[PDB]
Formats: structure tokens, C-alpha cells, sequence
């Protein structure tokens, strides 16, 4: 991989923090991403879920990604993922709706899925067309993407044109082979912090609850899925198992394992070339499915 990957890995290598410390730490890290001056942010009440529109000059205003941020269902915000959102808006030439879905442990499962489905229904109510829509998310948000599609389908809501999972988290038990075999080469995600966040999200519910852990959900009738994942990830086998399940359910899956990439490497696109290349691919995938 690019020499820039070492710079990122060193940043990650330099760190039992409380939830408040984890949240503040991510908000602090996000301050380092300068938001380009051509990015227009509009805060909105997305049908009872706080949100922000992210638009850039070449945003086709009728095309919309509902973006679901990562953070283990415990941390992250509209602000932490605003840079990833503006980069997707730019590559996909669309508007992005970022939502502040309810977080655990304060608001356990299924609050995140209630919020994501409510925001999607609100986009429909306010005139967005599903054939010009997609849902996308990273890590916990990638699992939330799959759960949101399952929940919308089950409620008879029309599904979007496509969906995008970046290093999705879909196994809340961490029993993928890669959780052991890639532990040595993953500088961000290990089994223990995952299980702690799963514990906060589940609040004693079955860890195979389908809308929490969509590795166990019925995926039949989902729209075309792009899964991007790094081979230097403990969560590699979450993407592999998700692709297996979706394909067995007849879903059109593109599984893209990026050699040597780390967890949500797209987030480091300002300094990591493979990050910007992966976002350009997301843009191409979405524009393909919107044609
Ligand atoms: O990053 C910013 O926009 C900013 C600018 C001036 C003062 C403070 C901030 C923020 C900020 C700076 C340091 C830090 O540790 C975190 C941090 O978090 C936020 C969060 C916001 O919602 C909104 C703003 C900030
Ligand atoms: O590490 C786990 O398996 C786990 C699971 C559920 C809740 C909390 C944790 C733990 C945990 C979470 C992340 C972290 O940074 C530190 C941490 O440490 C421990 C230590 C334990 O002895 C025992 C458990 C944990």
C-alpha cells in the first residue's frame, strides 16, 4: 500500500476510556478535518431525528444519500462524519443527509433503527424518489444500513436504488475468523472494545437479534449493495459473511476487499490516496445505480 498508510497507522497506534471520553475524543479528532469552503451544511429536523444536509457545487439536488455514521452505536455525530459525507456528495454528485440517530447506552437497540427508518420515511414524505436515493454507512452505520433496509422492506416502504457499507459491523459477538487472524494487523478494532459497545447497544437483548446483527436478518429483496472492506481488518469476515448472506438471498452484491486497508480507511482520504480512490468508487457505484 501507499507510504501514507504508515502515517495513519502511527496516529492510530497512540491510543479503558469512558463513553463521554470516547465521544469527546472522536469530536476532537474531527476538528482536524478542515470543511472545504464550497460545502453547504443545513441543519434540519428529519421527521423527529436531528439531521444535516451536506451539498457541494456539483450535487444533483434530486439525488440523496442517507448517511449513517459509525461509532459502535455509542459514539459519533453529524460533525464527526461530515468530511466523509461531503467527499461522498462530491464523488456521487448528490446531496447527503447525515442523521444524529439515538446512541447507546442512553438509547439502546432498536432506537438507532427507529431513527434511520424515520429519516428515510421523512425523505419520501418531503418528495425524495427512491430511484434517486441510497443508504450508506460505516462500521456500526454499515450494519445500521442493512438493518434499515430490512425494516423498511418489512413495513412495505419502497427501497432505495442502492446501498453502501464501509467496513460494516454485522456480528455483535465477534466470532468471525478475521477477529482472531487479523487482530495482529488491525490498529483500530479489537474484539474487546467491540463487545463493550455491543453490550451497550443490546442492553441484554440477544446478540443475534436480526435488526441489531443483520448477519441473522432476512436480506431477500434488498437493492444492489457495495461492501468496501480492508484486508487488515478484524471486521473483514463481517463483510465476507454479509456478502455470502446477501448473495444467497438473491441481492446483487459487490464485495471490494482493499488489500492492506484498515477500518474505514475512506475517513483518512485527505492524506490516504486509497481513501480518496475508495470514495471515487462509491461515487461511481451510486451514479451507476441512479442511471
Ligand atoms: O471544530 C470546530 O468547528 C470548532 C471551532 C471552534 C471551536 C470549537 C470547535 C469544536 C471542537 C473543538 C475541539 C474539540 O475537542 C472538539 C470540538 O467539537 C466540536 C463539536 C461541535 O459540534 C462543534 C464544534 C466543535
Ligand atoms: O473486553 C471485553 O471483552 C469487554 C466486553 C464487554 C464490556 C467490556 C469489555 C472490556 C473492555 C472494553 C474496551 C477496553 O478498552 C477495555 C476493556 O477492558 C476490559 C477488561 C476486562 O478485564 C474485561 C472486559 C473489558
Amino acid at each position: 500500500a501507499s507510504e501514507a498508510l504508515t502515517m495513519i497507522v502511527n496516529l492510530l497506534r497512540s491510543q479503558e476510556p469512558t463513553v463521554e471520553q470516547m465521544r469527546a475524543g472522536l469530536e476532537a479528532m474531527a476538528q482536524m478535518s478542515p470543511l472545504p469552503a464550497d460545502v453547504e451544511l443545513t441543519t434540519v429536523d428529519a421527521g423527529g431525528v436531528p439531521g444535516a444536509w451536506v451539498r457541494v457545487p456539483e450535487s444533483d439536488p434530486d439525488r440523496v444519500v442517507l448517511y449513517l455514521h459509525g461509532g459502535g452505536y455509542v459514539i459519533g455525530s453529524i460533525r464527526t462524519h461530515r468530511d466523509l459525507a461531503q467527499r461522498i456528495a462530491r464523488a456521487a454528485r448528490c446531496r447527503v443527509l447525515l442523521i444524529d440517530y439515538r446512541l447507546a447506552p442512553e438509547h439502546p437497540h432498536p432506537a438507532a433503527v427507529e431513527d434511520s427508518t424515520r429519516a428515510y420515511r421523512w425523505l419520501l414524505e418531503t418528495g425524495s424518489d427512491p430511484k434517486r436515493m441510497a443508504i450508506a454507512g460505516d462500521s456500526a452505520g454499515g450494519g445500521l444500513t442493512v438493518a434499515t433496509l430490512v425494516a423498511l422492506r418489512d413495513a412495505g416502504v419502497p427501497l432505495p436504488a442502492a446501498a453502501v457499507c464501509l467496513s460494516p459491523w454485522v456480528d455483535l459477538e465477534g466470532i468471525g475468523e478475521s477477529m482472531t487472524t487479523k487482530a495482529a494487523v488491525d490498529p483500530m478494532v479489537q474484539r474487546e472494545p467491540l463487545l463493550r459497545m455491543a453490550s451497550m447497544y443490546l442492553a441484554g437483548q440477544d446478540p443475534r437479534t436480526p435488526l441489531a446483527a443483520p448477519l441473522y436478518a432476512d436480506l431477500r429483496g434488498l437493492p444492489p449493495l457495495l461492501i468496501q472492506v480492508g484486508t487488515a481488518e478484524t471486521l473483514l469476515d463481517d463483510s465476507v459473511r454479509l456478502a455470502e448472506r446477501a448473495r444467497a438471498a438473491g441481492v446483487q452484491v459487490t464485495l471490494e476487499p482493499w488489500e492492506d486497508m484498515i477500518h474505514v480507511w475512506q475517513a483518512f482520504a485527505a492524506m490516504l490516496p486509497e481513501g480518496q480512490q475508495a470514495i471515487e468508487r462509491i461515487g461511481e457505484f451510486l451514479r451507476q445505480h441512479w442511471q
